[PDB]
């Protein structure tokens, strides 16, 4: 009750005990995982002989990139809202078009999606971190002021200390996050001082989120805490907690889950100690074993790699060469199943080609069905569902630092207009159906089966029944709209609109009607 | 506070500091990248024996190339501005066919494109710089006055001096580089003397861009320094950095990029051992090895190469001539599978050719579902999506240094007309998204796509209906403006214009309605 500098201790405390225990277990996992990456070598490697390391999970990351990139970084598709009925595109279509255009286009792109999903997929767990910032341009054309900018950014996970307890965001008691914040930064803040760490002094910072009871009374709400070097600090209720720690395999109840490296590492170890067993067993045939005696053959052949031929002993006639076996076809089996298994644990796309040109297509229905069940129930699917249901949190939390207090700022979905942004509402509730292993069609079969489905459907409806009983053009202008949807040409380059529009009374009632 | 001498030392300790670091690390990379390149020796060459050195950096360079130029340097559709919706054609379409026809066809065309790609791929990082001139040409017909004209040029990576802890353009405090800047230069610039280094003195300059506090007050925006020789230097607060620094393959939470050597350096390694192995081998079998006396066989069968057959020994009869066995066939297939492996990585077109005249083609449906997905998500497309997304920030630094104060230019796009350029907006957002991984499809699944699909699509429409109430021959007119768009004669070769036009109201309200 009533703490004002206990607090500082116990905050002390928990990242001391967070940096000891999180540096140890996850930066050695991480520093493994980096060596693994990077072809390091394993130690075990022999003085004056190939350290020959076989990159393995190098080309099942560069593999699992592009697909999570173009499922994801095309289109602001990935998530929808789904509110009350009656007021769906006032605000959920605006809504969810605001979020895409302030995170696409207006926050460092995609950049950020690729650093996370990196971090994601090496450091075992990729975070990032939503903030704010003003912008005070004292430009009078662009006079852009009080302009409370909202910004993503990858955390480099490796400052993004957290206890163990959690296993999910939101259920840690304590998140801290490393940053620099320069001395810039502390005189902007107002500071006079400074720490034990020119202007700018390369000083280290600190953020703690965490729920704590000093008000002399039960435990609070979180609150923030600026702690940088046991100085001025910034003490504050906060309300949610703006992070996203991606796990890419859920593993169960534990915070952190599972990495390609954590999975593929034996796969290499394998791999690269069996291309040294291969290689040295050539250099060995091709240099040849001998044994000599002491005393004769003195110069060791000269390394027996001399190109001459000559050898010399002194007067002895023996010399003892012991014959080394050639590995046979075997071996070669063995690379090719190994890499047939690394493929089908992860990445199941065989050589990552479409090159062989004497094969041939052929369709029986529903397009070989989906391309056979996408490709027999694809990993990546999944893993994409799990990210998507996983950037949920972060798009929830895009959504709320917005709809306390961003801007006046308008939009430009398939027309002009959009309204403040301060008086939405949260729904409490998000969708992203319409990318993965649910309904979730990609948009190569889901256009297949609309389009031909749906297209012999109402020619037939039109020429047996007739487009007034049955289908009409209001639902014929929907089954175009989206075609043109999986085509991207939707509302502006090909309007067809004919709702009920001025142009289209004119042009139903009068030349269709009295011709 | 206050200063003006001080300021000359803190920046020549920061260029030496960044001389050392960025020579020792950078150099050291830069040069083991570029002798692999050049098949250079690798140093465990024996004297005596063949220093065969697999040259496997230069096809995947070779092959990667051609797919970015296709890519970028075809069209000025790479970028687009997507501005609010009313104001579009107004400026965005002009801007943008702005900055491709000034970027290209005016700026040496693309032979920056070409070696800033080469400064991507060999030295790990690529970067161009950006500055501006005057032409001043007293042609009293062709009288270009106040010609402040834009050049972008490469700086040859070596002299791109930046500190490490940038991890982004916009995030050093200091970027240093290195230019010549000869007497003539000083000259023009108005020094008096010359510095420690005919009236070309070939000497040596560097330019400097950081942001300090020596107005008495905060830390101020960004200032360049023409730091030559500590000497008379040009000090001037600045508004932004002319770079983009291209990477090509977005590693982590640091600078500088991984390049193609950086991860096939070890597969060319294994292939020139394995292949001078294999050929010393072949010549150790040719030549054969033959283990003699000493005092016998003194000529050592005159290096045993001789064509003659003819050994001679003395007096021993014996001879021991051992046997090396020759290399079986799996050295082939290890060879093929490294060659599979080379291309797996990175270059993971097979060959590179199409001279398979046997194979044959179909098609299922959706144009080989994609061309099996693009070859099944082919990393030319990410690493094109990166750097469309790195040379966004070029263009939006070409689009600012236009927008300062250019001059009253015009274009020629598709017809006359173009105001000055000083008065546009610059819009704080790019897209690059018709490209590339986004939905970005390429021209000739798009083209296909768009063409048979909505062309079924209209058709059925117009047989079945009528194109009153849907689509009409304003829209159908984008239909063919789109189709057309692929093949290049878009507006003037194939006018089919019609949108409301006086030649369009007589064929349409005349002939087409009294008929």
């Amino acid at each position: 009750p009533m703490d004002d500098e206990q607090v500082l201790r116990h905050l002390d405390q928990l990242v001391n005990d967070a940096l000891d225990f999180n540096s140890s277990e996850l930066s050695k996992q991480r520093s493994e995982a980096l060596k693994y990456y990077f072809g390091e070598p394993f130690g075990n490697e022999r003085p004056g002989k190939s350290g020959i390391v076989s990159r393995d999970v190098q080309e099942t990351v560069d593999w699992i990139m592009p697909s999570l990139m173009k499922v994801f970084t095309s289109g602001g598709q990935v998530v929808k809202y789904e509110p009350d009925t009656a007021e769906d595109v006032e605000q959920a279509e605006q809504e969810t078009e605001y979020v895409n255009y302030l995170f696409m286009r207006k926050n460092e792109g995609f950049k950020v999606m690729f650093d996370w999903f990196q971090d994601t997929l090496m450091m075992k767990t990729g975070v990032v971190k939503v903030y704010v910032e003003e912008v005070l341009k004292p430009t009078f054309i662009r006079k852009d002021k009080k302009k409370r900018e909202i910004k993503v950014l990858c955390v480099k996970p490796e400052n993004f200390l957290v206890d163990r307890l959690a296993t999910c965001i939101d259920d840690a008691r304590f998140l801290c996050h490393r940053e620099k914040y320069t001395v810039s930064d502390l005189r902007l803040l107002g500071v006079p001082e400074d720490v034990i760490e020119e202007a700018n002094r390369e000083v280290w910072a600190s953020e703690c989120y965490t729920l704590l009871d000093v008000d002399g009374d039960g435990i609070s709400e979180l609150r923030r805490i600026l702690y940088v070097g046991d100085y001025i600090i910034s003490n504050e209720p906060w309300d949610c907690r703006p992070f996203a720690d991606l796990n890419a395999y859920r593993i169960a109840h534990k915070f952190h889950g599972m990495s390609v490296y954590d999975k593929i590492r034996d796969i290499q170890e394998i791999r690269s100690v069996l291309m040294r067993n291969i290689m040295d067993n050539i250099y060995r045939t091709n240099q040849g074993r001998s044994v000599v005696l002491d005393g004769q053959v003195n110069l060791e052949d000269l390394l027996t790699n001399e190109a001459a031929g000559i050898v010399r002993v002194k007067s002895m006639n023996s010399i003892t060469p012991l014959e080394t076996p050639q590995l046979s076809g075997e071996v070669y089996g063995m690379l090719d199943r190994l890499e047939a298994d690394r493929g089908k644990r992860t990445g199941i796309t065989d050589r990552t080609r479409g090159l062989d040109q004497n094969t041939l297509h052929s369709n029986q229905a529903a397009m070989s069905v989906n391309q056979l069940m996408t490709a027999a129930e694809q990993q990546i699917d999944l893993i994409a569902r799990m990210f998507a249901e996983t950037g949920v949190k972060r798009l929830f939390q895009l959504l709320h630092d917005h709809a306390i207090k961003y801007q006046n700022q308008e939009e430009v979905f398939q027309l002009r207009g959009k309204w403040v942004a301060v008086n939405p509402a949260n729904w409490r509730e998000r969708s992203d159906l319409t990318v993965t292993v649910g309904i979730g069609n990609m948009n190569k079969d889901q256009q297949m089966l609309h389009l031909m489905r749906i297209w012999e459907m109402a020619q037939a409806v039109v020429g047996g029944g007739g487009l007034g009983v049955l289908v009409s053009e209001q639902n014929l202008y929907n089954i175009l709209k989206e075609v043109t949807e999986n085509a991207g040409y939707k509302d502006p380059d090909r309007f067809w609109t004919n709702p009920n529009s001025p142009e289209a009374l004119q042009a139903k009632a009068i030349r269709e009607q009295k011709e």
